[PDB]
């Protein structure tokens, strides 16, 4: 059987891979994307939208049990059943896999659903069948970490957390990232005993450190147990099924799931990539230019695989930049990885812009850094016996006060950042923000009414 | 009694007034402040926060009655008690006028609550005493209107809805503004039989048609019962004492309560303002140049009153802008009307910043307008037997689509838009929107995603 040639061959059908596939056939590329598991990656099947889905549940109960006695409302809640959630959480995921097949076909992107492996620089191997392109997309994501210790196959992964069919009784998640607070606020939220265990001072330790204060304190009136200076020494499995988790100080929690949540790693093993000749930084990733170019030439990594942002509107963006570079003659087409906004959907949710306070005065120094910062009740809360915090602030430097970082955590804020992204992408002042008017009554015009 | 002399008087202790008066009194004015009601003026008393609150309120309603089966939760209401949600709601503006009083006696602000009168065009009465000043500000707000009928009198305005202490029955709701929109949004969320009536072919004519589209088919769906070209012809008050309303086109509806949004008006009757020589404009609003300033020297007009934005931020900042240029040295301090965002609590949210498709068309001419959309199902309810559609509208103008309209509805709105209007007051353009990497997932994302 001849080897079958190709302009672009993307291996990874996640968000990146995607992206940049449909991208060049737009511009006329024959391309084959191949895909060893689920069209969609991680975002789709195991990641962004399950969690959201998740998290909306999480919303649900906190306003039957939390809030709706405030506004009138005696309820009683007859039964929970988390099979409902899941079959309509998975019903909505099957139809962005249909959405997808739809889009290929109307764009004329060729897939494969098999497991990609290289035969040389320029040739991948799918099914028995050889595949070969001057331009090839290391697409392939990235997985969860496991620790290296005793009992570490008696805990899942955020996969595993997906494939639950009931919310455990009791629940530890360990890990101090963005998906550890996520996961352990959701479980929380939907009726489990649950255990956040971080390895030092507090979650997110790399965040805003005056943001993240409200988070903990948050938590601690509504939310899992947050255990700090907690490492994982070994995990025991019980006569009963239970499982005991052992920390290095000494402490012991039983618990029916644990989730380890301590990091993700590239996906650079087991299709051969060694190879292609293409090198890996230190921390394992990829590495790559600002073009996404590998030391390779014709071969390219984006999305979580080149460790730069692990996001999925990033893979997307780049995906496509690289689709517009090689197939739409833009030599200077490019991802632009700076002041990238996030939200993470911890209770209450926090999103962010740009440099942390802390950052912001290391870069620039004290003199030239001014906070403006904004501390109040969410008025959906005020009202009510669970009244929550919300904390929005603004980090400007130099004379005409450039906005270098934005974050805020509360009730809404998850919907209110991304104009603010826009506007700071513009290269906006503390000026550009008090020339705004306000919009009443919102969370948001809080951050365009500092003073 | 001797005429007391004062650098500034304010009449009103609305959202205008209290900013003033404030502002002033920050840089040195000797200023005293006239309120015959009370203090806060109509947003906080019988306004938007009030009015938040019930919107609050109607959320909850919502995802007890439509949303949480399909996230597995089995609940059943055992009781609405109005009450509890109206005494929350009445201590949370308690606090706000508390707050206001403190603020007064902080900065240095004098104020009597009586009704002002005035003497001459730089004098003014109030419980027997005459006041004078250089400077006069009339800030006296506006005033809702009832229709000139037979049995007009058995309905009530706004300021009544904030008076039930029940949800009525059944509820008509007259008028085609936000306030109609709002309130009957609010009256059927919460459990009301409930009738809006517009006088033709829909509600919200002045915004975008493909927006109200929206609004008309899920207010069709889920929301209150819309009657279009229905002009009011006279109320009957029935023995039962219910009301029966009947219009011009012989229909007839029953109901408990009737609620007239008709449309507001500038207070200017009944506190002598003719003895001034203040000129109104055709439409009975203080007639004002770009400063505030009316036809006669130390008078000002601002907030509802002038009839250019029936907004409380705009008040706010016209306010203060006013006390600048007059106590500041900033002869150019003005408020900036241009691109004034606003949020209407409608069933669903809708947000909007500029120029509809149409009168950007009309201005700018067909040749030279290009829009951008997005239209899906937000997520939270995508998983739900109440599916909802969010659309999302860019209307952009020129070789370069400079951002001249930014409109959406849907679930979560309501805090995406004060991000863009910073953008848009920036002068963005579609290409800062493309240069703006996406939050997923997000409702927000969608208006920097399209193509
Ligand atoms: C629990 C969780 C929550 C998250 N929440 C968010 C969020 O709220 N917002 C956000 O922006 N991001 C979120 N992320 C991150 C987001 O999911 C990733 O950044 C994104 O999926 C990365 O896209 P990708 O295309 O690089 O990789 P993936 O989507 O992981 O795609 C890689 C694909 O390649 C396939 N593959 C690998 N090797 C081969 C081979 N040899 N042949 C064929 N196929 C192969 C895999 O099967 C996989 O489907 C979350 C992640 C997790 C784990
Ligand atoms: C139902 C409803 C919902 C609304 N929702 C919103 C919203 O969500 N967002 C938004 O931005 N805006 C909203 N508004 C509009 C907002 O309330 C007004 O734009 C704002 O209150 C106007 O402020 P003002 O100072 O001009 O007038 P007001 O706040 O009305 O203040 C005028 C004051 O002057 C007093 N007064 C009048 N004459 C005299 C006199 N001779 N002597 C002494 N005192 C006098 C009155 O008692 C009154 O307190 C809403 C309005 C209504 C009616
Ligand atoms: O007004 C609250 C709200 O609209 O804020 C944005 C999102 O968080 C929504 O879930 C939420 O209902
Ligand atoms: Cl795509
Ligand atoms: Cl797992
Ligand atoms: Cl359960
Ligand atoms: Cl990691
Ligand atoms: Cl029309
Ligand atoms: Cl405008
Ligand atoms: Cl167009
Ligand atoms: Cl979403």
């Amino acid at each position: 059987a001849m080897t079958k040639q190709y302009d672009y061959i993307v291996i990874g059908g996640g968000s990146g891979g995607i992206a940049s596939a449909n991208r060049a056939a737009m511009h006329g590329a024959k391309v084959i994307l191949f895909e060893g598991k689920q069209v969609g990656g991680t975002c789709v099947n195991v990641g962004c939208v399950p969690k959201k889905v998740m998290w909306y549940g999480a919303q649900v109960a906190e306003t039957i049990n939390n809030y709706a006695a405030d506004y009138g409302f005696d309820v009683t809640t007859q039964a929970f059943h988390f099979d409902v959630l899941k079959q309509n959480r998975q019903a909505y995921i099957d139809r962005i896999h249909d959405s997808y097949e739809r889009g290929f076909d109307s764009n004329g992107v060729e897939r494969v659903y098999g497991y990609a492996t290289f035969v040389d620089a320029h040739t991948v191997e799918v099914a028995g069948e050889h595949y070969t392109a001057p331009h090839i997309l290391i697409a392939t994501g990235g997985h969860a970490l496991l620790p290296d210790i005793p009992g570490s196959e008696y805990g899942i992964t955020s996969d595993g957390f997906f494939e639950l069919d009931a919310i455990p009784k009791r629940t530890a998640v360990v890990g101090a990232g963005y998906i550890a607070v996520e996961i352990s606020g959701i479980l929380h939220a939907l009726g489990s005993e649950t255990h956040l265990f971080v390895r030092r001072d507090r979650p997110l330790r790399k965040f805003d450190k005056e943001i993240v204060g409200t988070l903990v304190d948050e938590m601690k009136k509504d939310g899992p147990h947050l255990h700090t200076f907690s490492v994982p020494k070994e995990v025991i499995k019980n006569t009963d099924n239970s499982l005991t988790l052992i920390l290095e100080n000494g402490e012991e929690y039983t618990v029916d799931t644990l989730i380890w949540a301590i990091g993700r790693a590239a996906n650079t093993k087991g299709f051969n990539l060694e190879v292609t000749g293409v090198t890996l930084d230190s921390r394992g990733f990829i590495a790559t230019d600002a073009f996404e170019n590998t030391n390779v030439e014709g071969l390219y990594a984006l999305g979580d695989v080149n460790g730069k942002l692990e996001l999925t509107p990033v893979a997307v963006k780049a995906g496509r930049q690289l689709s517009e570079r090689l197939f739409n003659h833009k030599p200077q087409a490019k991802m632009d990885y700076k002041d990238v906004a996030t939200v993470i959907f911890s209770h209450p949710v926090i999103g962010s812009i740009g440099l942390s306070e802390e950052a912001a005065l290391d870069q620039y120094g004290e003199e030239n850094v001014t906070v403006y910062r904004s501390t109040f009740t969410s008025m959906y809360t005020a009202v009510t016996s669970h009244r929550q915090a919300c904390k929005m602030k603004l980090v400007t430097v130099g004379e005409d006060e450039k906005i270098v970082g934005l974050h805020g955590i509360g009730y809404g804020v998850d919907e209110m950042i991304q104009g603010f992204a826009v506007a700071i992408k513009m290269g906006a002042t503390k000026a550009d923000f008090d020339n705004t008017v306000a919009i009443h009554p919102t969370g948001s015009e809080e951050f365009v009414t500092m003073r």
